[PDB]
């Protein structure tokens, strides 16, 4: 129960990395093989039952427009 939002992205590249920033995360999710794909992680609890991500509920969605954008505890 922390938090790892994985989505696939096409373009939002800049926007991807500037939503970590933005919000304050750290985007971790381009491999390369796709390209696209851009993931965040930030809570500061890591407790394995620590429910958060709240700031990661605006630019995120709003970036989302991209295509896909969906999180994981």
């Amino acid at each position: 129960f922390v938090n790892e939002w994985a989505a696939e992205i096409p373009g939002g590249q800049e926007a991807a990395s500037a939503i970590a920033e933005e919000l304050g995360y750290d985007l971790l999710g381009q491999i390369g093989s796709l390209e696209n794909h851009y993931l965040f992680k930030h809570k500061s609890h890591p407790r394995r039952s620590r429910r958060s991500a709240l700031h990661i509920t605006k630019r995120l969605s709003d970036d989302d427009r991209v295509t896909w954008a969906e999180q994981q505890y």
